[PDB]
């Protein structure tokens, strides 16, 4: 029948990937989406679902990046109807389905993966998460001093990547590998090092992280961490017609890992002068 | 307000640009959007055109791959609620709108461009057009001629891009340029490349089509044709809001014309020499 998705943004990064499945899923399924996106205002997401709540939709699914107590009020008036409430990180025992996505092992992984392929001089692109913290607990094991003016955030877009990698390679002293927390911002990594006249990986290795479709199709073929994003969509939506249908109440919990993808985007570093 | 689109495929290619114009249009004004993809079914398309009139959309956008009688038949007792129906067919003394690209001329641009820069040993990886006839009769008029040998179709995807571009660059005699009917598959076709230890464009000159949103940050930078998708869905979203408050309910007809992006995915041709 009808499903109503009230998100924050569809044409999102990190969410992005989580929304096509659902809608590929829905149109498999043959069924109508009313798609909803605020922006985080309690007023929008209010209309977005006293109108769900108006088409009689069979069916609710929330992704938000927040869930103040207004929102979560709110979410508790429309308690009638089914629905999915996202919940991506903090294990809050309130009513909503937090997802574990193990950010912080795949930021170790990339910091490890590094290590072990011999550099030492390291520079971070993140994003604005638990990714940085495990790559940095990597760093603290390994003792390496990541210098302040090595790290530059992005925002997960192509151009912030690109400014970011221009800025860390146009310093007296550089890197010889970077960590870029989204594969989208590598893609502009990627380019502003050819753009400068460094050679990847042979002048300067890089590794990021999502593992998007067309990663295996940069150049030269990206190094990175696969984070699946188009299966716990498909998990939700499964969730949501259970919910209904065999009419399961109780909570669920998406819980996934990362796993490194090996690839041509990295190289060996100067200090594999300790151990084979 | 609330908005239904009914389209035959959502994830098309062609379409896809479009649709995501017309969804941030519609959420940029804070109204919903209710999705249905038909598929060229009478009875799914006539069972969405139901259901959206129960709910009663404030507006009706269509965009279709055809138009038989019996659909347009429909579309007709539902002439109550504001609509509009994209043709991008011939047009036709009917209701409908149409629509242009002009990809013809797109595609002529592209050839002229190759030959304009020098090169006479062509290749092309067309998609599943109108282009890639333009392209020809630019070869045509130059009295050029690809061999069978150097022209492999992909399917819009990367992997297709990249298995076609090997096969061509593997071939005992390879030509100086490629034209690829799309910036995605062109990615393929730029990987392809690195991967068989060939420059692009030192030794590739490539150019593709679309201009979408990644691709200055290809690697390297990518000349291609601008076909205008965002301003075609901005334009039908603006009509349909005419409509709504009863203005030019008349068909019109919406026309876009491609350009010309030269970046640095080209070089000159071993026969140029028109000036400097
Ligand atoms: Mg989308
Ligand atoms: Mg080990
Ligand atoms: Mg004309």
């Amino acid at each position: 029948k009808s499903i109503g998705l009230l998100a924050t943004s569809s044409e999102a990064a990190y969410f992005a990937e989580i929304i096509e499945a659902v809608e590929k899923n829905c149109f498999q399924k043959g069924y109508t989406l009313i798609l909803g996106n605020a922006w985080n205002n309690l007023e929008k997401q209010r209309a977005y679902l006293s109108m769900m709540a108006q088409k009689r939709v069979d069916g609710l699914l929330v992704m938000c990046s927040e869930y103040p107590e207004p929102l979560l009020a709110m979410l508790e008036e429309y308690r009638h109807i089914p629905m999915v409430v996202m919940d991506f990180g903090e294990a809050k025992a309130d009513f909503t389905d937090a997802v574990i996505d193990n950010a912080f092992e795949g930021g170790y992984m990339a910091g490890r993966y590094l290590i072990e392929r011999g550099h030492r001089e390291i520079g971070v692109i993140p994003g604005p998460a638990g990714r940085l913290a495990g790559f940095m607990k990597a760093m603290e094991e390994a003792m390496i001093k990541v210098p302040e003016s090595w790290i530059v955030q992005g925002d997960f877009e192509p151009e912030s990547g690109y400014r970011a990698m221009q800025q860390i390679l146009s310093q007296p002293h550089r890197p010889t590998a970077v960590f870029c927390g989204g594969d989208i911002m590598a893609m502009g990594a990627l380019c502003a090092a050819d753009e400068m006249g460094l050679r990847v990986p042979q002048d300067v290795s890089l590794i990021g992280y999502d593992n998007v479709r067309n990663a295996r199709y940069f150049t030269p073929a990206l190094t990175t961490i696969h984070q699946p994003k188009d299966s716990l969509g498909e998990t939700a939506f499964n969730m949501l017609l259970d919910r209904i249908v065999n009419k399961r109440e109780e909570p669920q919990s998406i819980e996934v890992h990362p796993r490194l993808i090996e690839r041509r985007s990295v190289a060996d570093g100067p200090f594999r002068d300790y151990r084979r």
